[PDB]
């Protein structure tokens, strides 16, 4: 089964940096990361989370998010993907590198979800 | 007593990025951020850190940072100042989002804290690089 790493942030820079920072470590992985909208503001957006989903090669996808007010539109794209998401309630940077680095590593899914589960937090925070 | 928030982060598009969302709900308080090596690779510098402590207004700062292996130029740098850095093992985004929200409401340091006692994470990555 193929798995893959998407980073949805608010943010361009915080999805942009994080990639990087993953990517140090992480080279053959498939990662996509998304932030903002599209004219670069502070936001998430059903299709720009969509393109991030269909722009992974792989087609069982651990999502990760910053703010909870991302989790709605991850839920949408969720409802209307062929591909398997699993998206985690977990910290954004710390969770998604932490699969991220098992993942390159070769850890199994079941692996990756028990180190995340030790890791939910509450993604209660909202962006107005 | 005067509050203010530091970001750390092993990228510079991190610190900003994170800047950036957080002064969309926290326009007033003291808030700086710094990621990255001066010669611009991704870590963290003694010099770096301590700029962003000292170029913030507040004397007492709440201080957020992403991986473990940031944590120990924090200590660091802690020894270094007349700043008191209270350094937390939260999340970096939802942590630092979280205390400037209650800061810029104008929550006191305790209850403050208290929001961020449910945010309390074992920190430990530490960033390699090649």
């Amino acid at each position: 089964m193929t798995y893959g790493i998407v980073i949805v942030s608010h943010s361009p820079e915080i999805a942009s940096g994080l990639k990087k920072l993953i990517r140090e470590v992480a080279k053959n992985i498939s990662l996509t990361a998304i932030g903002g909208l599209e004219n670069g503001e502070i936001g998430t957006s059903f299709d720009r989370v969509m393109n991030a989903i269909e722009e992974n090669e792989a087609d069982n996808l651990l999502t990760f998010f910053d703010l909870g007010s991302a989790r709605m539109n991850l839920d949408l794209v969720s409802e209307m993907t062929d591909k398997e998401l699993t998206i985690f309630n977990v910290p954004l940077i710390e969770g998604a590198y932490t699969a991220s680095a098992l993942l390159e590593a070769g850890a199994t899914f079941e692996a990756i979800k028990e180190q995340l589960e030790k890791m939910l937090i509450e993604k209660r925070s909202h962006h107005h």
